């Protein structure tokens, strides 16, 4: 059958890029809205043939999304926080979707509102998410929620806040986060496994996958087993430190800083699960692990392994950094 056209929003993040270059490749014709199309994704996905940009911004901008989706059949929507009324601008294009008539199956990549499952704070840039999801619900077209696990690569000796691996002066690497050094968190290799395991929702089609909640994660891993994953890629000393507040070496949008101490309370104080839903978490009987769907829709996946052995070293000298020689 005639590959069916995508309308993205997101393009230039890891989960949009991923999706289209995958998805160019074969055959999918993509439309896709970006900010603006200078950047290197930009401009790399630009000069993909089968790929279309967009150009403008999202808030208040109807026409743009009435434009994305025009002769679109699939959809894989993931918003961000940055331009302020996300809740706003999830409603708006769902909306938009559904005027267009011709969109089958709708992804959007949600979060949890972690306040509705304990004593915890919503985690700000996560929570507004999950009201998208609950609006675009209740559409008349076919949906399925994707919840992201953490980035292997946000990973990088550079200051930034959070994932960290700051390479000591005898050459060791040390982690410092809020996180329990044994509780288990998912990790998503997003550049390489998100675009295969998308597509393959699409492939499936919206009446295996309308309604569902899909952990977009093939990996649990501690903080202390991330850190044994980069010794072993590296052949370095990398030990996980936990710390009560995220060390911030940088500034920071204020945004940032806010999501960053809900993070504090949630998984430094709370030790609360990154993915609280409970579908999240005999002879014969074997329960369903979190990692388990995502797996089935893509065996291709990479571990953090993989990722600071043969990644890592790369994205690292292209910021600048000398420890790889
Ligand atoms: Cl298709
Ligand atoms: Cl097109
Ligand atoms: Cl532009
Ligand atoms: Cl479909
Ligand atoms: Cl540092
Ligand atoms: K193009
Ligand atoms: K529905
Ligand atoms: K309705
Ligand atoms: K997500």
């Amino acid at each position: 059958q005639q590959k069916k056209t995508i309308a993205v929003v997101g393009a230039t993040g890891r989960q949009g890029a991923s999706l289209i270059r995958v998805a160019a490749a074969v055959g999918h014709h993509v439309r896709a809205q970006v900010h603006s199309l200078k950047g290197l994704i930009a401009e790399e996905l630009q000069a993909i043939p089968n790929v279309t940009l967009f150009q403008g911004p999202l808030l208040n901008n109807v026409p743009l999304m009435d434009t994305l989706f025009e002769g679109a059949h699939l959809a894989f929507i993931n918003t961000t926080s940055q331009a302020g009324d996300e809740i706003a601008i999830g409603k708006d294009l769902a909306d938009a979707a559904k005027r267009a008539g011709t969109i089958q199956h709708y992804i959007y990549s949600s979060m949890p509102d972690h306040s509705l499952y304990g004593p915890w704070p919503a985690v700000p840039m996560w929570a507004p998410k999950f009201t998208v999801e609950n609006y675009v619900r209740q559409l008349g077209l076919p949906s399925t929620f994707v919840y992201a696990g953490i980035y292997n690569n946000n990973f990088t000796s550079l200051p930034y806040p959070l994932f960290q691996m700051e390479l000591m002066p005898d050459g060791t690497f040390e982690w410092h986060a809020p996180f329990d050094p044994d509780i288990p968190l998912p990790w998503l290799d997003a550049e390489h496994d998100v675009g295969p395991a998308l597509l393959q929702i699409f492939k499936d089609g919206p009446q295996k996958w309308n309604g569902h909640r899909i952990a977009l994660t093939f990996e649990t891993l501690s903080p202390v087993q991330v850190c044994a994953a980069f010794s072993r890629a590296l052949n370095r000393r990398v030990t996980y430190v936990q710390v009560p507040k995220v060390e911030i070496k940088v500034n920071i949008p204020v945004g940032y800083r806010e999501q960053l101490e809900a993070i504090e309370v949630v998984f430094g104080e709370h030790k609360a699960p990154y993915f609280p839903l409970p579908e999240f978490s005999p002879g014969g009987v074997i329960s369903q692990r979190v990692t388990d769907e995502a797996r089935k829709l893509w065996s291709g996946w990479r571990d953090m392994e993989e990722y600071a052995r043969e990644v890592f070293p790369i994205e690292e000298e292209a910021n600048g950094l000398d420890w790889m020689l």
